[PDB]
DNA sequence: TGTCCCCCGCGTTTTAACCGCCAAGGGGATTACTCCCTAGTCTCCAGGCACGTGTCAGATATATACATCCTGTTCTAGAGCGGCCGCC
Protein backbone atom coordinates (compact mmCIF):
# COMPACT_ATOMS: atom_id res chain seq x y z
CA UNK A 1 0.00 0.00 0.00
CA UNK A 2 2.61 2.50 1.16
CA UNK A 3 4.64 2.07 -2.29
CA UNK A 4 2.07 2.28 -4.08
CA UNK A 5 0.76 5.47 -2.35
CA UNK A 6 4.75 6.60 -3.24
CA UNK A 7 4.48 5.72 -6.63
CA UNK A 8 1.53 7.83 -6.95
CA UNK A 9 2.85 10.76 -4.78
CA UNK A 10 6.00 10.76 -7.27
CA UNK A 11 3.18 10.49 -10.54
CA UNK A 12 1.06 13.35 -8.73
CA UNK A 13 4.15 15.75 -7.61
CA UNK A 14 5.44 16.19 -11.07
CA UNK A 15 1.61 15.96 -12.32
CA UNK A 16 1.47 19.51 -12.49
CA UNK A 17 4.27 20.12 -14.75
CA UNK A 18 4.19 17.14 -16.63
CA UNK A 19 0.24 18.41 -17.73
CA UNK A 20 1.52 22.00 -17.95
CA UNK A 21 4.13 20.13 -21.13
CA UNK A 22 1.60 18.19 -22.73
CA UNK A 23 -0.45 21.33 -23.17
CA UNK A 24 1.86 23.03 -23.90
CA UNK A 25 2.94 20.75 -26.46
CA UNK A 26 4.22 23.11 -29.49
CA UNK A 27 4.08 20.33 -32.23
CA UNK A 28 6.87 21.76 -35.25
CA UNK A 29 4.78 23.20 -38.61
CA UNK A 30 7.32 22.06 -40.54
CA UNK A 31 7.22 18.59 -39.35
CA UNK A 32 3.50 18.48 -39.83
CA UNK A 33 3.87 19.95 -43.53
CA UNK A 34 6.07 16.40 -44.01
CA UNK A 35 4.02 14.01 -41.73
CA UNK A 36 6.80 13.40 -39.15
CA UNK A 37 5.38 13.59 -35.97
CA UNK A 38 4.65 10.22 -34.18
CA UNK A 39 0.60 9.42 -34.20
CA UNK A 40 1.55 5.89 -33.42
CA UNK A 41 -0.43 6.89 -30.29
CA UNK A 42 -2.88 9.13 -31.12
CA UNK A 43 -5.18 6.58 -33.13
CA UNK A 44 -5.98 4.71 -30.89
CA UNK A 45 -6.74 7.17 -28.05
CA UNK A 46 -3.29 7.11 -25.77
CA UNK A 47 -2.49 10.63 -26.33
CA UNK A 48 -2.76 12.81 -22.96
CA UNK A 49 -2.97 16.08 -24.84
CA UNK A 50 -6.26 17.95 -23.83
CA UNK A 51 -6.82 15.95 -20.52
CA UNK A 52 -5.24 16.24 -16.90
CA UNK A 53 -2.66 13.32 -17.13
CA UNK A 54 -3.50 11.63 -13.49
CA UNK A 55 -6.84 10.80 -14.18
CA UNK A 56 -6.19 9.80 -17.86
CA UNK A 57 -3.05 7.47 -16.22
CA UNK A 58 -5.93 6.22 -13.36
CA UNK A 59 -8.03 5.56 -16.42
CA UNK A 60 -5.68 4.11 -18.34
CA UNK A 61 -4.72 1.83 -15.16
CA UNK A 62 -8.08 0.56 -14.71
CA UNK A 63 -8.29 -0.44 -18.14
CA UNK A 64 -4.79 -2.07 -18.07
CA UNK A 65 -6.31 -4.11 -15.33
CA UNK A 66 -9.34 -5.01 -17.23
CA UNK A 67 -7.00 -6.52 -19.70
CA UNK A 68 -7.51 -4.54 -23.09
CA UNK A 69 -4.73 -2.08 -23.38
CA UNK A 70 -1.65 -4.18 -25.13
CA UNK A 71 0.26 -3.35 -21.84
CA UNK A 72 3.27 -2.66 -24.36
CA UNK A 73 1.16 -0.09 -25.97
CA UNK A 74 0.79 1.44 -22.44
CA UNK A 75 4.41 1.59 -21.52
CA UNK A 76 5.22 3.65 -24.75
CA UNK A 77 2.27 6.05 -23.45
CA UNK A 78 4.18 6.22 -20.12
C1' DT B 1 53.02 -58.64 -26.26
C1' DG B 2 53.57 -54.20 -24.64
C1' DT B 3 52.29 -49.36 -23.82
C1' DC B 4 50.72 -45.41 -23.19
C1' DC B 5 47.71 -42.25 -23.85
C1' DC B 6 42.71 -42.12 -24.35
C1' DC B 7 38.81 -42.83 -22.19
C1' DC B 8 35.92 -43.97 -17.95
C1' DG B 9 34.29 -43.63 -12.57
C1' DC B 10 33.93 -40.51 -9.43
C1' DG B 11 34.46 -35.72 -6.23
C1' DT B 12 33.03 -30.78 -6.82
C1' DT B 13 31.22 -26.73 -8.25
C1' DT B 14 28.78 -24.18 -11.62
C1' DT B 15 25.00 -24.25 -15.16
C1' DA B 16 21.40 -23.99 -17.52
C1' DA B 17 16.41 -27.32 -17.59
C1' DC B 18 11.62 -27.65 -16.28
C1' DC B 19 8.09 -26.76 -14.38
C1' DG B 20 5.11 -22.27 -12.26
C1' DC B 21 3.46 -18.50 -13.75
C1' DC B 22 1.87 -14.11 -17.24
C1' DA B 23 0.74 -11.53 -21.22
C1' DA B 24 1.38 -10.95 -26.31
C1' DG B 25 0.49 -10.89 -30.94
C1' DG B 26 1.62 -13.07 -35.09
C1' DG B 27 -0.81 -16.83 -36.74
C1' DG B 28 -3.63 -21.43 -37.38
C1' DA B 29 -8.43 -22.30 -37.98
C1' DT B 30 -13.17 -21.18 -39.65
C1' DT B 31 -16.87 -18.65 -42.61
C1' DA B 32 -18.30 -16.08 -46.45
C1' DC B 33 -18.28 -13.09 -51.48
C1' DT B 34 -16.51 -13.38 -55.44
C1' DC B 35 -13.94 -14.79 -59.84
C1' DC B 36 -10.93 -17.17 -63.18
C1' DC B 37 -9.71 -21.18 -65.13
C1' DT B 38 -10.25 -25.70 -64.96
C1' DA B 39 -14.06 -29.88 -66.04
C1' DG B 40 -16.22 -30.94 -70.52
C1' DT B 41 -17.42 -30.53 -75.71
C1' DC B 42 -16.68 -29.43 -81.40
C1' DT B 43 -13.64 -29.26 -84.80
C1' DC B 44 -9.27 -29.64 -86.96
C1' DC B 45 -4.47 -29.59 -88.02
C1' DA B 46 0.17 -29.40 -87.36
C1' DG B 47 3.31 -31.78 -84.55
C1' DG B 48 4.02 -36.73 -83.22
C1' DC B 49 4.35 -41.81 -84.57
C1' DA B 50 4.85 -46.08 -87.91
C1' DC B 51 7.59 -47.54 -91.92
C1' DG B 52 11.34 -47.37 -95.44
C1' DT B 53 16.02 -46.57 -96.25
C1' DG B 54 21.03 -44.18 -97.30
C1' DT B 55 24.17 -43.88 -94.26
C1' DC B 56 28.19 -42.96 -90.76
C1' DA B 57 30.26 -44.14 -86.56
C1' DG B 58 31.35 -48.52 -83.66
C1' DA B 59 33.47 -53.32 -83.60
C1' DT B 60 36.12 -56.97 -85.37
C1' DA B 61 41.40 -57.94 -86.80
C1' DT B 62 46.19 -57.65 -86.52
C1' DA B 63 50.96 -55.94 -86.84
C1' DT B 64 52.74 -52.22 -84.29
C1' DA B 65 53.21 -50.16 -80.17
C1' DC B 66 52.54 -48.49 -75.33
C1' DA B 67 52.98 -49.26 -70.61
C1' DT B 68 53.83 -50.36 -66.16
C1' DC B 69 55.21 -54.31 -63.35
C1' DC B 70 58.58 -57.90 -62.15
C1' DT B 71 63.12 -59.05 -61.83
C1' DG B 72 68.34 -59.18 -62.60
C1' DT B 73 72.63 -56.70 -62.07
C1' DT B 74 75.39 -53.15 -60.16
C1' DC B 75 76.28 -48.87 -57.06
C1' DT B 76 77.09 -47.19 -52.98
C1' DA B 77 76.59 -46.94 -47.79
C1' DG B 78 77.06 -49.40 -43.39
C1' DA B 79 78.91 -52.59 -39.89
C1' DG B 80 82.52 -55.99 -38.75
C1' DC B 81 87.31 -57.32 -38.63
C1' DG B 82 92.24 -56.95 -38.58
C1' DG B 83 96.75 -54.49 -38.93
C1' DC B 84 99.36 -50.54 -37.12
C1' DC B 85 100.62 -47.14 -33.58
C1' DG B 86 101.31 -44.84 -29.01
C1' DC B 87 101.34 -45.40 -23.92
C1' DC B 88 102.24 -47.49 -19.28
Amino acid sequence: WTTIYERLLEIKQMNERVTKEINTRSTVTFAKDLDLLSSQLSEMGLDFVGEDAYKQVLRLSRRLINGDLEHQWFEESL
